[PDB]
């Protein structure tokens, strides 16, 4: 993945709902700190749906690469309204920039 067309994609369909630096402000979605190794809903301080919490995975690069083409299908019950990236190297790019702005 490229990490600067990653960027572009978070700013354009991630950034209205979601921080990813350190102490970042949970908003709409949870703030994205720490990513790659979290488990599902475990970010302190933000109300999750029970889907959410329940699902039982960590997130990282094939997880992440499953959820964002269909969120509701990995996490249904999700209150992520978001239809999904459709293109696997439009997930791949962002999923780049994620591992190095979420760990930064
Ligand atoms: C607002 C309309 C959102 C947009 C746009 C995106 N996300 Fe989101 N996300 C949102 C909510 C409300 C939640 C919690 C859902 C629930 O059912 O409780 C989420 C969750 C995620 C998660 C899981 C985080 C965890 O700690 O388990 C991830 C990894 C995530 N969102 C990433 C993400 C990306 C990369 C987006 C752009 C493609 C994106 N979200 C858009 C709200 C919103």
């Amino acid at each position: 993945g490229d990490v600067e067309k990653g960027k572009k994609i978070f700013v354009q369909k991630c950034a209205q709902c979601h921080t990813v630096e350190k102490g970042g402000k949970h908003k709409t979605g949870p703030n994205l700190h720490g990513l790659f190794g979290r488990k599902t809903g475990q970010a302190a301080g933000f109300s999750y749906t029970d889907a959410n919490q329940n699902k039982g995975i960590t997130w990282g690069e094939d997880t992440l690469m499953e959820y964002l083409e269909n969120p509701k299908k990995y996490i249904p019950g999700t209150k992520m309204i978001f239809a999904g990236i459709k293109k696997k190297g439009e997930r791949a790019d962002l999923i780049a920039y994620l591992k190095k702005a979420t760990n930064e």
